C-alpha cells in the first residue's frame, strides 16, 4: 500500500529530526529530537501546548487547530507482531523514501542508557529498492488496516534492525 500525498504531508521537519501530524492538533515525534531551551513549538507558546511524553515518545496537543487540512487518524501503541509497516522517511530535498519493515515485539529496552518503550522490526529487503537500507529519527511507522491508515510509532533507533518508540 502506497502512502497517499495527504499522509506524507503530515511528515514535518522538527528539531534534529521529524515528526508527524496525527490530526489538526496532535503532533508526535521522538523525544531525543525535541529541542530544549525553547519557548514555543511551531510558534505556539508552551502554555498553549499539552505535552504527553514517555519512553522516547513525545506527543504535543496544541490548543489551536494547527493543521485543519488534515483528518484525525488513529494512533496506536505499536502494532501486531508481523505487521509490515512503512517508515515515512523524507529527505531535506523533499524526496519521499518509504521503507518497509516487518515488526516484531513491543518491549522495554535500554538504548544508550535511556528507557525506551518501543517495538523492534527488521527492514524488509524484498520490499525496498535494491541497496535502499539503513537524521531520520521521528519518522512515523504506518500501516493500512482496511480503508484507513494507522500510525503506530516514531523512529528511534537502528543498527538490519530498527526500533520505533510507541505510545497509546
Amino acid at each position: 500500500h502506497h502512502a497517499p500525498p495527504t499522509l506524507w504531508s503530515r511528515v514535518t521537519k522538527f528539531g534534529s529530526g521529524w515528526g508527524f501530524w496525527v490530526s489538526p492538533t496532535v503532533f508526535i515525534t521522538t523525544t531525543h529530537v525535541v529541542p530544549t531551551g525553547v519557548k514555543e513549538f511551531f510558534g505556539e507558546p508552551l502554555s498553549s501546548i499539552a505535552i504527553h511524553q514517555a519512553g522516547e515518545f513525545t506527543q504535543f496537543r496544541f490548543s489551536k487547530k494547527m493543521r485543519p487540512d488534515l483528518t484525525g487518524m488513529v494512533l496506536e501503541e505499536g502494532c501486531p507482531e508481523g505487521t509490515v509497516c512503512s517508515v515515512l522517511i523524507k529527505r531535506d530535498s523533499g524526496e519521499l523514501l518509504p521503507l518497509a519493515v516487518r515488526m516484531g515485539a513491543i518491549a522495554s529496552m535500554r538504548i544508550q542508557g535511556r528507557l525506551v518503550h518501543g517495538q523492534s522490526g527488521m527492514l524488509l529487503t524484498g520490499a525496498n529498492a535494491k541497496g535502499m537500507d539503513l537524521g531520520d529519527c521521528g519518522a512515523p511507522y504506518v500501516h493500512k488496516r482496511g480503508n484507513d491508515w494507522v500510525v503506530c510509532g516514531v523512529h528511534a533507533a537502528a543498527t538490519n534492525t530498527v526500533v520505533c518508540a510507541v505510545q497509546a
